[PDB]
């Protein structure tokens, strides 16, 4: 599970930055948090035990502050009411919910910073080219899902009219049957005399 | 809205161990000509191959001009026939073979590629774009998702309708052989009832 | 942060639905601030605790009994077919009531001055509800993701479980004929055993 | 199947500090066409954008139209990002327009269509708050029966393992018992032909 996301930093507002989340199948497990310039690069770890210590600071139920995370960190920046900062001194990225005139933290994160930046930027580059081809894939599958269901619609049309034709042609058969049958049926008394 | 960008994963020879990434992007058609750029997650490379650099390396190669930049195309824009290289000196030349293991390799293209001075811009703009196709195709996903469901319930519309009758001309044929049955007795009854 | 909104019949226009916003602190008997609008206007005030206290003591009824009717009324659905919402729209003054059987007795009454900022205060109230279903949304991922890493584990378990008791019923059935097997082998160590002695 | 609604807050030039409300409604296709609604908590705006207009603005941007009813979900549908910028006229109560502004500083007109004021934009702010809140509770009754089925699955997954932590169990010590009677029995054969070659060194010593 991965996914990376444009935020918009208050400490350089001109650069836009990029932060790559990446955890196993559940945020609530725990997830690793990169952000990167372009140039350099900061990644930090944020464990279990530091999610439901974070809900439980600020009085929060740990399935609602998840849902904070997984509203902030993962959506982008849709949803601009979230005010992303990352101190590059003290190498601690924090970010708060802004709304009704209060602009309280909502997380507060050490990324360290990465002595290997190429190789973390060419890994998300890469990340980001996979999940394209896989989309690109994806629809051509799709697409010809639709043009084999309208053609397999198309066939179920014309067999319908041509089983319509046969189901009247024989049903016309069984009452031109019936008909004789019991005639003939009567007629049996008679050669009973 | 125009513009026309593609990013491909290229193996240098140069430097075997990391992938290097090539961002080609042009206006229309390749033929009017197209900007190069090659990047390594720290440094960026970017020449621009004008529409005269393409007439002269389709001449110098007694090849029709159509059918290079078909090989153009088929090197930088898709991802191993072809075979990259690229000198980190000065003599910034990304050349690229296509070794053919038909007999030996033959050169195919060669461009200057000058060192940018600004490479954390190129490359936020390189993972920018990136990451704004994956979200358009995510949308024509969607929007694809939601044509397929609307098919498939029309085809299992007439599917069911089908179904259900020729289940019914298997019935009254059954019925009609049934019927067949009936009158072959009473034709063989009306014989020894003759008597 | 705690708010709930809900939406409200009033019986003085019953053509229109009226909706109701009451925003509190940790604990509603502490105190609330109940909105009113009507899509075009709105009217706020505020219900101290002492009024809480006070409204609960004029009806002789717990105070605990009371805030709990507070919840039942002031929260989760109107129009809900026992309480009767009414607002006087001259007198700003916000009265309801509960229907029990043939007596209908006053549960709360508090004033609601004009707000001077009508679509300020619907855009505050229009932006928390759609961040409320983005929040709501957030979670049915991360529970949809729960869902499948739980079905995951449990269907190998499942798929365990029967291969281990097929294979306990195959190497039952292999014992039993072996069992037999060495049966038989017995009884002819005991016939070549006999032909040893026999035969000397 | 009701309907499809998204309602997102966006942000005009026009009017940067007030937060308006884009609310676009589909039926299944968003190429079919779809109705946009703006409003800022007083007035609204409806407009019809049909099946034709959306291959009319398609074949100006020369795109492939599934790429820009692909580019409009993005901008229309969930739009709160840099990416795309939304203006409006408030005077000429006319030509709601949105540009797609990347880097390079690169800017063209994605959309434009034309929506009037509503008679009655009262009626029309109440039945976009009714369904805020009905999809609110359509959505927390979603969770209630999610959890429902996290905690039944789990009780599911710890009552085939209990009895598999029993199944297991009797299949080691039933293979124990199989392994130990295998040895027997190649054993068994083993003493079998001592006993076969010595009867038969008895008839082979007259």
């Amino acid at each position: 599970e991965r996914k990376i996301s444009r935020i918009h930093l208050v400490s350089e507002p001109s650069i836009t930055h990029f932060l790559q989340v990446s955890w196993e199948k559940t945020l609530k497990s725990g997830f690793v948090i990169t952000l990167t310039d372009g140039h350099s690069a900061w990644t930090g770890t944020v464990s279990e035990s530091k999610i439901s210590q974070e809900a439980a600071t600020m009085a929060m139920n740990k399935g609602k502050y998840v849902g904070e995370l997984r509203k902030a960190l993962l959506s982008g920046a849709p949803a601009d009411v979230y005010t992303f900062n990352f101190s590059k001194e003290s190498r601690y990225f924090f970010f708060k919910k802004n709304l009704k005139d209060v602009s309280f933290r909502l997380g507060s994160f050490n990324l360290e910073k990465v002595e290997n930046p190429a190789e973390v930027i060419r890994e998300l580059i890469d990340y980001a080219l996979d999940r394209n081809n896989l989309l690109q894939a994806e629809l051509e599958e799709l697409r010809a899902v639709v043009e084999q269901t309208e053609r397999s619609r198309k066939l179920a049309e014309q067999e319908l009219i041509e089983t319509s034709e046969r189901v009247q042609l024989l049903h016309s058969q069984n009452t031109s049957l019936i008909n004789q049958k019991k005639k003939m049926d009567a007629d049996l008394s008679q050669l009973q005399t």
